[PDB]
């Protein structure tokens, strides 16, 4: 069983997602005023804390937390180590909410040793299109298009226990007390992805990964293979081939929105972005956030954009540090998408990254043959919290999590 999971209003087996038909609220309907105003209770020994995640000091002592004690692979070989600049950046989009970051500190000598972050998105998550087909059917349309609203939710990362608390039932009180303190700001549902299998994802991809370092990714044994060949192989151009690509300015963010929108809309879930969530999540930050837009003509045909998350090598002598980018949003409306992700690859290999990540979300499958990008052992499962959702495909949402 799941001591934990099978008190919450989500799902509870595969079985019972198959049989969900239209979206819609799993809980009783609450209120504001239902929600207790005192934090959840936890062990007298410990205190939560809010860090202020816009003070260097703070952001330091998550970046310390997640660096040691973060999502490592099934054979502790790398770990993730966001940066600071990174993780101010996550958290800290357009109208965050400083409450929303939720940490569990020791009384005593505040040792940081747990942390869940949630953020603001507004995400379209009615009843994904095969199953209005079915409803229409079946004369239930105004049912299934009850919830076609785009919905003011949490998304929910970060979530990590300190090594040395693990499976002391930590990990519920923080969910607990995250879900408390978004209730009492009157929102509902939650969307938060993980590697694990928990109850009940919507909708899995696998990871892919493109080499652009091979003689690094054998030498940490992320890969295997004669180097000269392999080198060969995964071999870029030294720059860009769309001409009059140039990397994003604040003048785009309109545009930018615009073919963003268009292209989202096609997916059953996705988030819809304002002008300053655009600027927040698109404009070159260096270190975090890298985008290039084709401009001919004065009009902005086209974008991508990927962002960085080095990985601690654990193991390994040589190497400390893997540097890996991470496709992001983009859209193609003037060339093959694999002509516009090229680009992307160029970039990301000239800039001194070792590998590109993406899972098969969006369109991702669509230049992953022609791009030399290989299937990796992770999977991303989607979730949401309080919210049945009919399973989808990976090729149907569009929510890219960082
Ligand atoms: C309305 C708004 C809602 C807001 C909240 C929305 C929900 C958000 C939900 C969170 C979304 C997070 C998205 C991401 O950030 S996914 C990335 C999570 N982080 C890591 O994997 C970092 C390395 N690992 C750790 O830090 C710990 O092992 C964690 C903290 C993950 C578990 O700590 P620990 O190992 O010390 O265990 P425990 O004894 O305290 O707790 C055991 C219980 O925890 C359940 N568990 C294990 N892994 C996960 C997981 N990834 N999501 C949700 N639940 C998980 C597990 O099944 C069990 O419950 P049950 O099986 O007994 O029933
Ligand atoms: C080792 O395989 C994977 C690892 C990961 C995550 S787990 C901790 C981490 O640092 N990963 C990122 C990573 C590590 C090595 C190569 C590419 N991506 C995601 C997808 C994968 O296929």
């Amino acid at each position: 069983a799941h001591a934990f999971w099978s008190t919450q209003p989500v799902p509870q087996t595969e079985d019972e997602t198959e049989k969900i038909v239209f979206a819609g609220p799993m809980d009783e309907p609450k209120t504001v005023a239902d929600i207790p105003e005192e934090p959840y209770p936890i062990a007298s020994t410990f205190e939560w804390w809010t860090p202020n995640m816009e003070a260097a000091d703070d952001i330091h002592a998550i970046y310390e937390l997640l660096r040691d004690n973060y999502v490592e692979d099934d054979d502790s070989m790398f770990r993730f180590n966001y940066s600071e600049e990174f993780l101010q950046w996550a958290l800290c989009p357009p109208n965050y909410i400083p409450d929303w970051h939720v940490a569990v500190r020791r009384k005593a000598d505040k040792k940081l040793l747990a942390f869940i972050a949630g953020v603001p998105v507004t995400l379209r998550m009615g009843t994904p299109k095969y199953m209005k087909v079915k409803a229409q059917e079946k004369g239930e349309g105004e049912e299934a298009a009850k919830y076609d609203e785009p919905r003011h939710i949490c998304e929910i990362n970060f979530l990590c226990v300190h090594k040395q608390l693990r499976e002391k039932r930590l990990a519920p009180i923080l969910i607990k007390e995250a879900t408390r303190r978004v209730n009492r700001t009157n929102v509902w549902q939650a969307v938060y992805t993980a590697g694990v299998l928990l109850p009940t994802p919507y909708a899995s991809g696998q990871y892919f990964h493109r080499s652009l370092n091979p003689e690094k990714l054998v030498e940490i044994r992320f890969s295997g293979i004669p180097m000269a060949m392999l080198k060969r192989n995964y071999q870029l151009p030294s720059a860009p081939k769309n001409s009059g690509l140039r990397e994003m300015k604040p003048s785009d963010v309109p545009q930018v929105r615009r073919i963003l929108m268009n292209y989202l809309d096609s997916f059953d879930v996705g988030p819809v972005f304002s002008d300053a969530e655009i600027s927040h999540y698109l404009l070159p930050r260096d270190g975090v956030v890298f985008t290039y837009v084709v401009e001919n003509d004065k009009k902005v045909t086209d974008f991508f954009s990927f962002y960085r998350i080095p990985s601690t090598v654990i193991g390994n002598s040589n190497y400390n540090l893997l540097n890996a980018a991470y496709v992001h949003y983009y859209a193609a409306t003037s060339i093959p998408l694999h002509q516009l992700i090229l680009d992307l690859l160029i970039v990301a290999h000239s800039r001194g990254f070792d590998v590109c990540n993406m899972v098969e979300i969006l369109d991702n499958r669509s230049f992953v043959e022609q791009l030399k990008f290989g299937a990796g052992d992770g999977h991303l499962r989607y979730y949401f919290y309080n919210w049945a959702y009919p399973k989808i495909k990976p090729s149907q949402v569009a929510l890219v999590m960082l």
